[PDB]
RNA sequence: ACAU
DNA sequence: CGATGT
């Protein structure tokens, strides 16, 4: 403790694992939507953290924010700073999409530099992450 | 185990 | 109950 309110929180949200996969970021504070991913036929829960974390990067360097970022992914925050998703799907037509925009999302963070703290958000002390889609 |  | 990850 203690929350950082000035913060960007993230998360994904799936029908399936695999399976379809969609994400989104909002303002801890308010809860305020900031960006949402349109689903992606195929992915896994980790790759749909870690693109999420991605996707806040860009997002707050674009528009000059030091804000942290919070995810409840112990897995994609280590991936984000291996710059590596190490993820098991198979690479075949079906999961094309997702690897691509995996793919991409590790180049993006080998060609580009940020600041942002990417923080551990505490589920078991604070409850959900404000950004969760409340399918569980 | 821990995190999802 | 199943799956994705360190
Ligand atoms: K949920
Ligand atoms: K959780
Ligand atoms: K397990
Ligand atoms: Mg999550
Ligand atoms: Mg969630």
């Amino acid at each position: 403790e203690e929350i950082i309110w000035e913060s960007l929180s993230v998360d994904v949200g799936s029908q399936g694992n695999p399976g379809i996969v969609e994400y989104k970021g909002v303002d801890t504070k308010t809860g305020e939507v900031l960006f949402e991913r349109e689903p992606i036929p195929i992915g896994t829960n980790n790759m749909g953290e870690f693109l999420a974390i991605v996707h806040g990067l860009r997002y707050l360097k674009e528009r000059n924010s030091r804000k942290p970022i919070y995810s409840d992914s112990q897995t994609a925050i280590k991936w984000v700073k291996d710059k590596k998703a190490k993820s098991t799907l198979v690479r075949n037509e079906e999961t094309a999409l997702i690897w691509k925009l995996v793919d991409e999302a590790e180049e993006w963070l080998n060609t580009h530099t940020y600041e942002t703290p990417i923080l551990k958000w505490q589920t078991d002390k604070w409850g959900e992450i404000k950004a969760d889609y409340g399918r569980k």
